[PDB]
């Protein structure tokens, strides 16, 4: 399925995942698209940070589902 | 340096690394102790996950840091 993620400029980018990915997996495929080590990314759904371990349906993110991209500093 | 892990059951356990040291490398040494593989391990210090490429000295840990070690599940 799509999911959105609002990468640093506000900007809007589209990943292919399955609900069964994992938050490290994504991060591995935000680092793809935006350059960003894993290590230096926080993922925020529904105004939380969401773990590395879980996966997108453990926090009931669904296909067009938003996250949003924060830079560690 | 000495260093801490807190493992699976939150037991402590030292290990012995330099500031050199991978995280691949830290990870080998914890399957040492505790049988797990490095491909299913999570080690995470300051709330972050640690990448296999970086240095203990890339994330400033220093003597008597304590890392967590966390078993790779979904979920």
């Amino acid at each position: 399925m799509q999911i959105f993620v609002k990468t640093l400029t506000g900007k809007t980018i589209t990943l292919e995942v399955e609900p069964s990915d994992t938050i490290e997996n994504v991060k591995a495929k935000i680092q793809d698209k935006e350059g960003i080590p894993p290590d230096q990314q926080r993922l925020i759904f529904a105004g939380r940070q969401l773990e590395d371990g879980r996966t997108l349906s453990d926090y009931n993110i669904q296909k067009e589902s938003t996250l949003h991209l924060v830079l560690r500093l």
